[PDB]
């Protein structure tokens, strides 16, 4: 059972803009918290979430 034990924990992931591992959304809504980058690392985050 290495599953979901580290439900709620609110966290601080800092990145930098890079041009493969992150972007924007390119999308006509002002982004705002997980929906402002996208990306492998991203999809990594996703993933380890
Ligand atoms: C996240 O927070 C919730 C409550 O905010 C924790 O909830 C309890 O979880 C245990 C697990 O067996 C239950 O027996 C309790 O009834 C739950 N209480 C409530 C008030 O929901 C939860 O454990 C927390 N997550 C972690 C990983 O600690």
């Amino acid at each position: 059972n290495i599953t979901d034990s580290l439900s709620n924990r609110s966290l601080i992931v800092t990145t930098i803009l890079e041009e493969p591992y992150v972007l924007f959304k390119k999308s006509d809504k002002p982004l705002y918290g997980n929906d402002r980058f996208e990306g492998y690392c991203i999809d990594l985050l996703r993933e380890l979430s």
